[PDB]
This record gives structure tokens, C-alpha cells and sequence, in this order.
């Protein structure tokens, strides 16, 4: 109710895909351009699960879930659910990843404005124990009968940290490229049975992909995501990390990336050893810009910003000094910029170079961490 509508021309629709239904297939929230705008009534958090999810992630024990639940469980989020695929067009891709203790839905904010301006965008949910919970199905007539199968965060000792972390962040990249490849397909006529029963016909998708134009974005984890996904995979052309989290890469991505890449941080999550890995990344080769959020938090990203109230929301780090909707919308319009340039879109985007360049009263250009 409180999450941003798209300021982009494009009506906005939204449903999910998985397959295939087992917990090695592709779990994606996709959010497109729809043909008509009849009513915006997407469930925001569609499951009990997750707030049992969140819940266990946020350290908090049963109750909360149900509070939360309580609280948020009837929210919506601006996007008309099923709505058909607006046709006649191709349009650019992105991928994007969750981070840690989140799931599909929790960036509809910026989801949603991107399909406002002319995107599909396929919010993975990642089955590394990464988010807070997920589901698949055990089998086919499972799949049938909605007989989910739940999937919670896994918590790490110390000494585990390292290894894990990484092999996760691998893993997160194959759904990032396996979530690609299952749109690609299904645009050049791949048949596929969704797992989940949908009014949304996925028919529609066919031909439907500027297949030159893909992108991978991601918050926190995800960001770090962005970052291996490039590394492995050329089909996506340029990346976007919203405050990357770059502790699980290793040494070796840093040499590895040739796409363009952007980094758009929050002023009050960033640490010197976080930011000297972006740094690693720069290369006279190689494009890779960086801009601050001013008065922005780690959580200025997700959904949660624009769910409580200003008092609350400060109390519980879920927004900063600055603005939620002011905030969302630099780095949303930053972001069309940066897709404008390095996919080669030919729209108004580029109206927001200057927001690439940290030319803003609320952006500062590079990073406030002076080294
Ligand atoms: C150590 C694990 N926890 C416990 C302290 C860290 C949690 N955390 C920051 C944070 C702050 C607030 C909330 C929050 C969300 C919803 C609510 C409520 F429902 F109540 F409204 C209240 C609070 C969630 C996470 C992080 O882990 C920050 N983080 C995150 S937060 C992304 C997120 C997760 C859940 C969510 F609901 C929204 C956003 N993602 C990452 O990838 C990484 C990090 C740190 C390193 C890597």
C-alpha cells in the first residue's frame, strides 16, 4: 500500500514461475509490462512461511512470526497479478538476486518501477539456504496438489563462514544463469508446465525478449551475486550491485568481469574492507562506476523501508534520514541510466546521467569511505 507505484509509463503486471518443480529447477518472481491496468492487488508476502522465515532470520522466535504475519500478511504491492503480457514489443531483462534473509518479494519497489519503464524482470529466489525460507515440491503430483516442501535459512559457525558463503554465492550465480536460460528458452518456444497453477498463461512470453539486453542486479548478497554471475556468464551484458556484501567472492572473480558494472551503496552500511573489493574491481579496461546514497541504510533497497512508519522505521533500521520514496527513486533512475547506456536502450533514460555521476543534493560520487 505504501511500496511505490512505477513512475514509468508501463502498466505493471506480476506472477511467478517455477520449474522445473524440484529444488534444483528455477523459483523466479516475475514482474512485465502488462497490457491493461485493472487493479494492483499482488500479494506482497505470499505465504505464512516467510513470516515464519523472517521471524527465525531476524533472531526473534515464534510470536514475531505471527505478529509480522498479522501486521503484513493482507499487504499488497502495486502490481496487477496475472495481468496479461503487454504484446508488440521486445523487451530488455533483468535478473535479479535477494540477499541474505530475503526471498523473491522483498524488492518489489524496484522490480516494479523497472517494469514501469519497458522491463521483465525475474526476481530469483535462491535455494542455498540463503533466504530466510523457499519452497519446492518433493514431485510432480506434489507440485499438483500444492503440497509444499519448505526450505529455511541455514546459520553459520565461524570457522564455516568462509567455505560456505562462497559455495553459496556459486551457487546463486548457476540460478541466475539457469533463471536466464529458462526465460531465453521459453522465449524461442520451450513448452513448460509451470509448477505452480497460475491464471497467467507463460505462453505469452514467447518472442518477447530483446535477448542483446540482459542484466543482473542484486542487493547485499545479491550484489556480491551480480559480481560472480558476470564473471561466469556473457549473456548478461552489464551489472548493477545495490550495496554488494563482497565477503563470500574469491580472489579470482576481480579479474574476470568484462561487463560494465555499477555500485550504488547506502552511506550507512559500507566498511572500508567491504569497499576495497569494489576497489579491486577498477580496472582503465573497464567501466564500473559508484555512487553513495546520503542518509541511506542497508535496507533502504528492500521493501521493508516503505512498510512502517518514519518513528518505527528508524527504530528498526528499515529507514534512514533520508526519504524512503526519495532514496528508491535516485537509484532506480540511476539504474535506468546505467541500463540505457551499457544495453544501448533507445529511451529518455539517459535524462538521468548525471545520477551515474553522483550529481545530486542526496548522492555523493564514488564513497564516503576515503579509502
Ligand atoms: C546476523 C543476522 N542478522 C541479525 C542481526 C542481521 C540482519 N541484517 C540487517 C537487517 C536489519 C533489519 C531487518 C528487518 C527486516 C524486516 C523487519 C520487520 F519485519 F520487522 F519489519 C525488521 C527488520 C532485517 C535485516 C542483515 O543481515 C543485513 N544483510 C542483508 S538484509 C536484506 C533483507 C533481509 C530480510 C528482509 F526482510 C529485508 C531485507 N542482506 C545481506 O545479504 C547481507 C546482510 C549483511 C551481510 C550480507
Amino acid at each position: 500500500t505504501k511500496i511505490p507505484r512505477g513512475n514509468g509509463p508501463y502498466s505493471v503486471g506480476c506472477t511467478d514461475l517455477m520449474f522445473d518443480h524440484t529444488n534444483k529447477g528455477t523459483f523466479l518472481r516475475l514482474y512485465y509490462p502488462s497490457q491493461d491496468n485493472d487493479r494492483l492487488d499482488t500479494l506482497w508476502i505470499p505465504n505464512k512461511e516467510y513470516f515464519w522465515g523472517l521471524s527465525k532470520f531476524l533472531g526473534t522466535h515464534w510470536l514475531m512470526g505471527n505478529i509480522l504475519r498479522l501486521l503484513f500478511g493482507s499487504m499488497t504491492t502495486p502490481a496487477n497479478w496475472n495481468s496479461p503480457l503487454r504484446p508488440g514489443e521486445k523487451y530488455p531483462l533483468v535478473v535479479f538476486s535477494h540477499g541474505l534473509g530475503a526471498f523473491r518479494t522483498l524488492y518489489s519497489a524496484i522490480g516494479i518501477d523497472l517494469a514501469s519503464h519497458g522491463f521483465i524482470v525475474a526476481a530469483v529466489e535462491h535455494r542455498d539456504r540463503s533466504a530466510s525460507a523457499t519452497y519446492y515440491f518433493k514431485d510432480q503430483s506434489a507440485a499438483e496438489i500444492g503440497d509444499k516442501s519448505w526450505l529455511y535459512l541455514r546459520t553459520l559457525k565461524q570457522e564455516e563462514e568462509t567455505h560456505i558463503r562462497n559455495e553459496q554465492v556459486r551457487q546463486r550465480a548457476k540460478e541466475c544463469s539457469q533463471a536466464l536460460s529458462l526465460i531465453l528458452d521459453i522465449d524461442h518456444g520451450k513448452p513448460v508446465k509451470n509448477a505452480l497453477d497460475l491464471k497467467f498463461d507463460m505462453e505469452q512470453l514467447k518472442d518477447s525478449i530483446d535477448r542483446e539486453k540482459i542484466a543482473v542486479i542484486g542487493h547485499s548478497f545479491g550484489g556480491a551475486t551480480v559480481i560472480q554471475t558476470l564473471s561466469e556468464d556473457q549473456r548478461f551484458r552489464c551489472g548493477i550491485a545495490l550495496d554488494a556484501w563482497m565477503f563470500p567472492l574469491g580472489d579470482e572473480v576481480y579479474s574476470r568481469i568484462p561487463q560494465p558494472l555499477f555500485f550504488i551503496n547506502s552511506e550507512y552500511f559500507q566498511y572500508p574492507a567491504n569497499i576495497i573489493k569494489m576497489k579491486k574491481c577498477y580496472s582503465p579496461d573497464k567501466e564500473r562506476k559508484m555512487i553513495t546514497i546520503r542518509g541511506s541504510v542497508h535496507q533502504n533497497f528492500a521493501d521493508f523501508t516503505f512498510a512502517t512508519g518514519k518513528i518505527i522505521g528508524h527504530m528498526l533500521k528499515l529507514k534512514g534520514d533520508i526519504d524512503s520514496n526519495v532514496a528508491i527513486d535516485l537509484s532506480n533512475k540511476a539504474s535506468l541510466a546505467f541500463l540505457q547506456k551499457h544495453l544501448g536502450l533507445h529511451k529518455d533514460f539517459d535524462q538521468w546521467d548525471c545520477l551515474i555521476e553522483g550529481d545530486d543534493e542526496n548522492l555523493i560520487p564514488g564513497t564516503n569511505i576515503n579509502t
